[PDB]
């Protein structure tokens, strides 16, 4: 019984991926651009979410900071999910809706991108995290699910969503987690060549 | 050299220094108090929980990365967790529920009886402090508060065996000066009555 | 639609299908005893501590959180805590001594008998998991492994009661994509067993 | 014997930060400047350190992501020591000593500050964040102790070091936390008049 669930959760994961294939890809390569473009000109991207979606966050960043395959340098890219100090005191003083956009307000610049991630669309801070941005002029890449909730309204015509074709928060982030791979590969492509 | 700069340097020391004399005629039994009740628990295999917002929740950490690495001298890492680092767990709590259960949930989870509470807030009003104050005293821990100003709705909660370390400030920036000493003090204890010399 | 773009991204997609396809040829057994190597463990009030590096370390904190606050289906948090996310831990440790001992000093201190360690690593070779896995051991705690490429050094340092998913790949990218499928399954899994339905 | 041993200790700290009060007051007045003149010109400051330094590290991009005590803007403060991802995969893949410069050098911008902390002025990894702020053109603010070990070595004529007059790491992080305190609270004074 338990093999066959563990085999039903993976053929999950696979069909959702099949289905994502179907559709991600554009919006994939959009958001790529969106961000080659921005490290091009001195720009930094920021990243948030809640939950799995911190662990993106972060993964993203240090995909960047760090490497993601190939020996290049390090670009530049914040998780505004890590900071323990910064994130219980805006939380405690005012609100928990308030954690993102206001190190988006001090942090971002014009041309910045803010990756927003969120499996339903619809987390508070990152819906507030998106009108920040858009207060700094920064694009958005918008990493959802289901059906975009309130980031998906308010996403300015030159942001990018990339939401994924599920309402299952665990398959959504399993894509998730691929479309920032990608994104990744693609930086390096555009950047430093195949 | 530029007027009001210098003077105020000078002010916000003072002010430091002179906390710390007020903090030094009335804290130390309850430092004390507070040792013992962690040296207690960590001799019964029991571990110590830390939590806080802002500068406090620097505070938890710095607590927990003395006893698991080191304070001073050499001797083996101590269990001590802050449950203000975990960026997945605290954002979904907060994201999923309030901000009002990121530590209280943790502490549900983790609390074992006998196990130890280091809650702290310079106000002693955070609501997710006094909800985690709670939740050691559901999971039969004993509680250590560091706070400051009248104690809060933080203080109202202690049962008599908790141990209250109340920073005589209304200043949140005093108080944690004051916050980060106590914890060495504490670290200095610990190792003290553990290790004995 | 540029022509290299779409055909990578696709490439890329296709890539980690297939991956997930060999892996359910193989790693279900694995991902079944492991789940009830941590069920045991959690009925038993022991804990999961868990490690790694880099995509990995964000796999450490994912599945900390999953039991801390939920995974699917309301119910209690579950204990497990995340070695990677204290910053001032990780930092004392590595620069007083050595990054090598970052996991295996907490877990020294933090881990118990009958506790299990999830210990990440795409490729089984990074020095602080495998002593994280030897101070598992010394503990007295049972090690779920989740690997990659051929296991490493990490792969043999298991014990027999220890379980290995090591994913069917050798590329990193590929490996922690599975290892996050791994991990859901291991927390639908532990709510199966420990609630049923 | 408790008593009289937390009496000492207040007392010791209580000295230190006397003596600190007769030397550190033109560098705490200098580094807040430097620090100023840097936010005025859109840039940021990066902080970095180790153990209970890394928690000072945060302390201080708190503080200005969020707030020191008047309400005001948030102003841009990163901390280096958060990110966990970004951590753990430097170290893993080169060496611990790389884990605050790889970061320096993707985010830092010519004219922003660099805040380095350490008690022993020699911890590798923030002697190596120094070379990379002065890579990137960054000014540095370095809150040490001891007799500035290498960071001291590595600064130049435009950085400013904050040496706490103390050899007893607990004493001088307590002093860090002072200084911080001071240069939040010169920051806002600056920015926003008393
Ligand atoms: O993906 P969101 O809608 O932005 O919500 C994110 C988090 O609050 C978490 O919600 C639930 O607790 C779970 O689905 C988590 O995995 C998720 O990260
Ligand atoms: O010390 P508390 O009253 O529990 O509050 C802690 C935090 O919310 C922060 O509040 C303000 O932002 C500042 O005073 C911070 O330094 C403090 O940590
Ligand atoms: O998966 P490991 O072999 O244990 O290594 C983990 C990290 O050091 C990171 O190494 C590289 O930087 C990348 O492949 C990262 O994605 C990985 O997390
Ligand atoms: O202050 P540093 O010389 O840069 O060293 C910082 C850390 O490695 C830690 O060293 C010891 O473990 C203790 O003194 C810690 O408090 C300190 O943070």
């Amino acid at each position: 019984d338990m093999q066959h669930r563990i085999r039903q959760l993976f053929q999950a994961s696979i069909e959702t991926k099949q289905q994502a294939l179907e559709v991600l890809p554009p919006y994939i390569e959009q958001a790529s651009l969106v961000m080659v473009n921005a490290l091009l000109n001195e720009g930094k991207i920021l990243s948030c979410g809640n939950g799995g979606s911190a662990g993106d966050a972060q993964h993203f960043s240090s995909e960047l900071l760090n490497r993601f395959e190939r020996e290049r340098p390090s670009l530049p890219a914040v998780a505004l999910t890590t900071d323990s100090s910064t994130i219980t005191s805006i939380a405690n003083d005012y609100s928990y809706n308030e954690v993102f956009s206001k190190q988006i307000r001090a942090l971002g610049q014009p041309g910045d991108v803010l990756l927003a991630i969120s499996t339903s669309g619809n987390s508070a801070n990152v819906i507030q995290a998106i009108q920040a941005a858009h207060d700094r002029e920064m694009l958005v890449v918008a990493l959802t699910g289901r059906d975009g909730g309130g980031m998906a309204s308010l996403l300015l015509p030159e942001d990018v969503e990339i939401r994924v074709p599920s309402k299952i928060t665990a398959r959504i982030q399993e894509v998730h987690l691929l479309a920032i791979h990608c994104l990744c590969d693609l930086i390096d492509r555009q950047l430093f060549g195949s």
